[PDB]
């Protein structure tokens, strides 16, 4: 597991097989997903962490669109024809628009506690004080809710893994079942006292429940 700095483009790479591209949210450090970039590597996986330009893309390009054409221009720089998005807050948010404009990049949709329809107090304050960056977060609220996914999801055909948080507060339980009702080739699983981010209050039973979904299908 090592950073890999290629031109503009930074990010985790981890294995060797099959490639997993992760989408973290705003308060995503990175030890977000210890949990995958250990577990699926040594399963036959390639794990890969890009850092979306969340707060650099000029002073107004700064839009949900914007990062899913970043996603897509990572994927093809890589050279893959098929990748598995894995995506949480607005992550998952971008990772559904990805297999919205580009279905056919995607092999498969894992989405865990996303948008789309203790510490890190210090990294919110930083949006209210930084007085440029604070625009650009308004920026991408205002694109991410004008980005309506409930009237595109009815066939996304794209197999979907939806894990959730059984006691998720900022998206709460009854989105991931929005998410089952109106995605035509999606699984629903649930992880008990556990909130918005499974993958890190969860780590062992996200990546049991992941790999028997992967299992199943062949991915």
């Amino acid at each position: 597991d090592h950073l890999k700095q290629e031109g503009k483009f930074t990010y985790l790479e981890k294995g060797e097989g099959t490639p997993i591209v992760i989408l973290h949210g705003l308060m995503g450090g990175l030890s977000n997903f210890d949990g995958v970039i250990d577990y699926f590597p040594e399963k036959g996986y390639k794990v890969l962490i890009p850092e979306l330009p969340l707060y650099s893309m000029s002073l107004l390009k700064t839009s949900v669109g914007t990062f899913a054409r970043y996603l897509k221009e990572f994927v093809d720089f890589k050279g893959y024809e098929n990748v598995i998005l894995l995506g949480n807050s607005l992550g998952g948010h971008i990772a559904l628009l990805a297999t919205k404009m580009f279905p056919e990049i995607v092999q498969a949709l894992v989405i865990t506690g996303s948008s789309g329809l203790k510490e890190i107090v210090d990294e919110v304050y930083e949006t209210v004080s930084d007085r440029n960056k604070l625009v650009k977060t308004l920026a991408i609220a205002k694109s991410a809710i004008r980005h309506n996914m409930a009237k595109d999801l009815p066939k996304m055909k794209t197999p979907t893994c939806i894990i959730w948080g059984k006691n998720d507060n900022v998206t709460p339980p009854e989105v991931a079942e929005d998410f089952k009702r109106l995605l035509p080739d999606a699984d629903l699983y649930w992880i008990d006292k556990c909130g918005h981010a499974a993958m890190m209050e969860h780590p062992e039973e996200f990546n049991q429940l992941l790999h028997e979904w992967f299992k199943e299908r062949d991915f």
